[PDB]
């Protein structure tokens, strides 16, 4: 099966506008998604400390992370599709936040033989939200990983970018507890980034 990859912002904007005029949804999933986009770390942090379990949150957050996943029963894609992601090193773990990077910018070749070594073709949890983008953007694309994932038709996604606190992001919203499978791990042609291929699956 191929993957719809945009390759022009003005066509990407023009396909996500016209799928968030769809999706219907309500003032309240709008304001938490609002919410989300100027909190995103602090909210996807306290789910990855918590392990996806909410019952220690406060209210409000609470009922933002329920608004949150209510707003997917509305966001789906109509097609495979392929989503951007930027990461930093303490993405792979703690043991890669000061040993990822060389001092002149080049990846760690042993670091990186031990990223693969974690994460090649196996399955990785996400316990927060997945912010993606339907190109590489210049907010994140400067970042040390990038990740390219491989969303079939039907999914849970959601094109956010019309309703984000911030320009210039194109932003692609997955679910939490999302699973995905890490097909492929390389260094890119300049050696300053890893770049991952995965395919997403579901948040069984
Ligand atoms: N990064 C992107 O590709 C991207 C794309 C579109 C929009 N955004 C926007 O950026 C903001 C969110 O930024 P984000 O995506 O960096 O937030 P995040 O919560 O996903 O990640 C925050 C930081 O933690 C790291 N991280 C992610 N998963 C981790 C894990 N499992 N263990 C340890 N560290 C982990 C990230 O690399 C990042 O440095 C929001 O405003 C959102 O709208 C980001």
């Amino acid at each position: 099966n191929t993957y719809q990859e945009f390759t022009n912002i003005d066509q990407a904007k023009a396909w996500g506008n016209a799928q968030y005029k769809k999706y219907g949804l309500s003032k309240s999933e709008k304001e938490a998604i609002v919410s989300y986009t100027k909190s995103a770390s602090e909210i996807n942090g306290k789910l990855r400390q918590n392990k996806g379990v909410i019952n220690g949150f406060p209210s409000n957050l609470i009922k933002q992370v329920e608004l949150l996943d209510k707003s997917f029963n509305k966001m789906k894609t109509p097609e495979n599709i392929m989503l951007f992601r930027g990461d930093d090193p303490a993405y792979l773990g703690t043991e890669f936040q000061n040993t990822l990077l060389n001092s002149n910018g080049t990846i760690n070749k042993t670091a990186f033989e031990k990223a693969k070594a974690k994460f090649l073709n196996k399955d990785r949890l996400e316990y927060g939200y997945i912010s993606t983008s339907l190109m590489n953007v210049s907010a994140f694309a400067g970042r040390p990983i990038i990740t390219k994932f491989k969303v079939a038709k039907g999914s849970k996604a959601g094109y956010i970018d019309p309703i984000s606190a911030f320009a210039g992001q194109l932003e692609m919203l997955l679910p939490r507890h999302s699973t995905y499978h890490i097909d492929d791990m390389r260094l890119s042609s300049d050696g300053k980034q890893i770049i991952i291929t995965a395919t997403m699956m579901g948040t069984a």
